[PDB]
DNA sequence: TCGAGTAAGCAGTCCGCG
DNA sequence: GCGGACTGCTTAC
């Protein structure tokens, strides 16, 4: 096989690299890498190296990496640009792996671990590590085994060995229900003291050194805990055995208000799964505890135990160890579904970076562009300092608040990367400027044509047309990867709907799910077999289709996030290619494009309908338009349609055959107007929305910008078995809204859009009557909690104290002097409840850590003093009032002259 | 919340508004 | 009571 790196580090004048060799074996080497950097030279000086602008450069070969760094400093002292890749390990990878890396994941050691630490005096601080580590479960991907290190003797209790037989048993048998598929994969090691446990763990770590290290909060908790505990017990040199090069650094992570410490293990790539999840999942969760996330992702029940975790080991060591094992497996189960590790490896190897650098689009793109330029013997510019400056972004159209019955939407494929490619926006393609007219003049095509030579953006910028910039070239490559994976995702989605249809009429038989590839549209043969399958088999197929869809989503959305990150990176001062001319060229062209196509679609629809000056486009945001199709529907008349699917087909056909050619003609004219390199403004039909045929549903509504709901029947080629609500921005979509309230508001919306006013009034009346029975957690608001100290004046709210911070302070007084009570963590999330006047807590609300039951110290007092009235008005009624007045509807029945009967 | 960007919505505090 | 100035939080894109 072709070789590939595992990890790379610079340590002084040496590169330390772990890698897989041509025979598929892991090796390590130390290389005295001689880096090169560059300086501009005279024209007369013969060279093959040129900066991105075509100015000649001489290569400076250094005796070592420290000489190279020192040279960069002196060039600053002199006042001269020092060109080239200043991160030497990135240049090393480029030289050493001068080809597209093809990696084999089966050779990469991926370690997933979790530790347990009993603590009677509060949260065990990883920087202190004053309490014994009493359990470690460490899954190794190469062995496919869970290694369990169990501490039997501790100052906090001596315990008996853990029993695998009881672990496997049902909870209804007094067992722990450790999943049977991992039982044979557990290698259990009890220890009589902590020192033996830790020395054996380090010997194990030496034999099976992680390349990729993950788990849940491993970077902020487990890794610093283990390191500092070992350091405390044995000293530094032993703790540094966690690094294969025996080098570690304490790293300070600084935020807006405060800072924390982590431990960098040189030669390991730590990818904390909580952080992978936050970056790649595109959710915002009320809580990030593993139980919460696991439940959300897998629909697995919460790990039940009695008492606090701090007394769990001594009261039920059996369950304690089982739950530590299950904790490790849950992260693996999430990964099987989300595939964020696979993603990270793909992106990391593509860019040629340390895999942990995937968290940084700036680092990722710097590497990609460096490698691309290096191939043409071009030399990257030095990074420079820039003051942060605000700059303009997208246009969002102000919608008229209303119900909207029939709606069709259109959206530009990868808007910003497409603009980059079309305009040829790049650091080295800047050709000059032209005199700018007001944006509205370009939108209405009355402004003077910017250029007859160069490709233009309405911000005043001009770009070369003879050759693609490096930014268009490289953004294109990742876009095509994105496009491929989106294809698989959509095919999996469409296949899902086929399965859902067949489920309505399943066969009464015993059989098996079909062996198929859900990334491709089902053949007719497959479709026929599907109609003859059982519910059991169909549901299993649905699950597999949906997993395939998720695999596709992960791959596509995060490649889109990567290319969109490059457009944003041009407006970040730390990016090597920061330039506000280029960032604003993108965003200003986007504004023009949207408003241009708005005018074109309006002009076209007025023409087909025979009207004049009427607004068909009701809304748009960044790169989308929402088109009212009432008039298109009315032109044939609702009476002509057999069923809902009939008018959906008609609208689908009208968009593809009439509107999209008009849209394409409109954008081609704009392309020529701007003299752009390549026409790439492609505005695919997204949604077809309206009420069920013959119903009293309203179809959709807007309340304002970025706030709307639609009853969708078809989403870019996916025809739904059951209509799907597309709700954007409304309270049903905010993590701050109580769970039960999200659900109730969504049903209210479903009824509005599908069934009409009376149905909505029926549901509201019922919800208002029963809601006080709802579980307190389901009706608690959620908020992030920053700057708790700032608003704390002697345990009481200071001036301008936010409502949720007020709640935390109320909580803090109520649990004061309890080092056992759960503490609210600065920067994390809390549940929030209003409290009735005259409550014993002495304030109008209380807050407690999100994802958890409130401590039994105060629970039933909270339940007794909950202000359901305020809770209802604030979270449910006020938002519902917003929805209904926008939609010109009433949630409560108005009195009629009929009432006199 | 270490980690590409801007636009913009709503909750809440403080305080004017004769 | 509402709304503007403001902070805080969250979402759409
Ligand atoms: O996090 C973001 C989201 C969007 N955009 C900018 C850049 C985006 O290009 C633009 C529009 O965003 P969408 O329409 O939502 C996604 P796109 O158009 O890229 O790709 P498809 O529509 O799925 O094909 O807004 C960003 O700069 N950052
Ligand atoms: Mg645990
Ligand atoms: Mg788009
Ligand atoms: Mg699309
Ligand atoms: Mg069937
Ligand atoms: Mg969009």
């Amino acid at each position: 096989m072709k070789e590939f790196y595992l990890t790379v580090e610079q340590i002084g004048d040496s590169i330390f690299e772990r890698y897989i060799d041509s025979n598929g074996r892991e090796r390590t080497r130390e290389v005295e890498y001689k880096p090169s950097l560059f300086a501009h030279c005279p024209e007369s000086q013969a060279t093959k190296y040129f900066d991105i602008y075509g100015k000649p450069c001489t290569r400076k070969l250094f005796a070592n990496m420290r000489d190279a760094s020192q040279w960069i400093k002196r060039m600053e002292d002199i006042g001269l640009e020092a060109l080239g890749m200043d991160d030497f390990k990135l240049a090393y990878l480029s030289d050493t792996y001068n080809y597209e890396i093809k990696y084999d994941h089966t050779k990469i050691r991926v370690a997933n671990f979790d530790i347990e630490v009993t603590s009677p005096d509060g949260f065990p601080e990883p920087s202190q590590a004053k309490h014994p580590i009493d359990a470690i479960t460490h899954y190794d991907s190469i062995d496919d085994r869970f290694y369990v290190f169990d501490l039997l003797n501790s100052p906090y209790g001596n315990v008996e060995e853990w029993s695998i037989e009881i672990a496997a048993k049902l909870q209804e048998q007094g067992g722990d229900e450790v999943p049977s598929e991992i039982i044979d994969k557990i290698i259990y090691m009890p220890f009589d003291n902590e020192k033996e446990l830790l020395m054996e763990y380090l010997n194990f770590w030496q034999q099976k050194t992680p390349v990729i290290l993950t788990g849940w909060n491993v970077e902020s908790f487990a890794i610093p805990y283990v390191y500092n505990r070992i350091k405390n017990i044995f000293g530094e040199s032993t703790a540094k055995r966690l690094s294969p090069h025996r080098k570690t650094r304490v790293k300070v992570i600084e935020n807006m208000y405060g800072s924390r410490e982590i431990i960098t293990l040189f030669g390991i790539s730590v990818l904390d799964y909580i952080d992978l999840y936050k970056k790649f999942s595109f959710t915002n969760q009320p809580s990030y505890s593993l139980d919460y996330i696991s439940e959300f992702e897998l629909n697995v029940g919460k790990l039940k135990y009695d008492g606090p975790i701090s007394k769990l080991r001594e009261s039920n060591h059996q369950r304690y160890i089982s739950y530590n094992i299950i904790a490790v497996y849950r992260v693996l189960q999430i990964d099987a579904k989300r595939q964020f590790i696979n993603l990270s490896l793909d992106m990391g190897y593509y860019a040629k970076i340390q895999i942990q650098s995937v968290f940084s689009p700036i680092k990722t793109w710097d590497a990609i562009i460096f490698n691309s330029l290096k191939e043409q013997n071009k030399v990257i510019p030095q990074g420079r300092s820039h003051p942060v400056q605000p700059y303009p972004g997208a246009f969002v159209k102000e919608p008229i608040p209303n119900r909207y019955k029939y709606v069709m939407s259109f959206d530009l494929t990868s808007a910003y990367p497409s603009i980059i490619r079309q305009v040829n926006i790049s650091p080295e393609t800047i050709a000059g400027t032209f005199k700018v007219a007001p944006l509205h003049d370009y939108i209405n095509a009355v402004a003077e044509r910017p250029s007859d030579v160069y490709s233009c953006s309405p911000n005043g910028m001009m770009y070369y047309k003879d050759r693609d910039g490096v930014v268009p070239t490289e953004i294109t490559k990742v876009f095509n990867q994105r496009k491929e994976h989106k294809g698989y995702m959509l095919a999996a989605q469409r296949n899902g709907e086929i399965i859902k249809e067949a489920l309505h009429n399943p066969n009464l038989s015993v059989d098996e799910p079909l062996d198929v590839d859900y990334r491709f549209d089902f053949s007719d043969e497959i479709k026929e077999k599907i109609k003859k399958l059982s519910a059991k088999s169909l549901n299993e197929m649905l699950f597999r289709a949906q997993r395939t869809e998720v695999a596709g989503m992960t791959a596509q959305i995060n490649r889109k996030a990567l290319i969109n990150g490059l457009a944003g990176a041009l407006g970040n001062v730390w990016f090597r290619y920061y330039d506000l001319r280029n960032a604003t060229a993108i965003t200003t062209f986007g504004q023009m494009a949207l408003q241009w196509i708005e005018r074109k679609v309006n002009e076209y629809l007025n023409e087909v309908c025979g009207t004049e000056g009427e607004a068909f486009v009701l809304y748009g945001d960044t790169d989308s338009i929402y088109v009212s199709a009432d008039k298109i529907i009315d032109k044939v008349g609702e009476s002509k349609f057999r069923d809902t699917n009939h008018w959906v087909d008609f609208l689908d056909k009208f968009a593809r055959e009439r509107m999209e050619p008009a849209i394409d003609r409109g954008f081609r004219e704009m392309c020529e107007y701007m003299n752009n390199k390549q026409h790439l403004m492609f505005m695919d039909r997204e949604a077809i929305a309206g009420p069920p045929l013959g119903s009293k549903g309203i179809g959709g509504f807007w309340t304002g910008k970025k706030r709307y709901a639609l009853n969708v029947w078809d989403m870019e080629g996916t025809r739904y078995a059951e209509p799907k609500l597309k709700i954007m921005g409304l309270e049903t979509q905010k993590s701050s809204t109580p769970k039960a309230v999200q659900k109730a508001l969504k049903e209210c919306i479903r009824r509005m859009l599908q069934e009409g006013e009376e149905s909505l009034q029926e549901y509201f009346k019922e919800f208002e009557k029963e809601f006080r029975q709802l579980n307190y957690i389901s009706i608690a608001s959620v908020s992030s909690a920053n700057n708790i100290a700032k608003y704390d004046v002697g345990g009481f709210p200071g001036p301008k104290c936010p409502f949720h911070i007020r709640g935390i302070l109320t909580y803090n007084r109520a649990i004061k002097g309890n080092i056992d009570a759960p503490q609210v963590v600065e920067g994390e999330k809390v549940y929030v409840l209003p409290l009735r006047e005259g409550n014993p807590f002495g304030d109008k609300c209380i807050a407690w850590p999100s994802g958890t039951e409130i401590t039994d110290l105060i629970k039933d007092d909270v339940l007794h003093w909950m202000d359901y009235t305020v809770l209802l008005e604030k979270t449910f009624i006020k938002p519902l009032e917003g929805f209904t007045s926008a939609a010109k509807l009433d949630y409560e029945k108005k009195a009629s002259l009929f009432d006199m009967f």
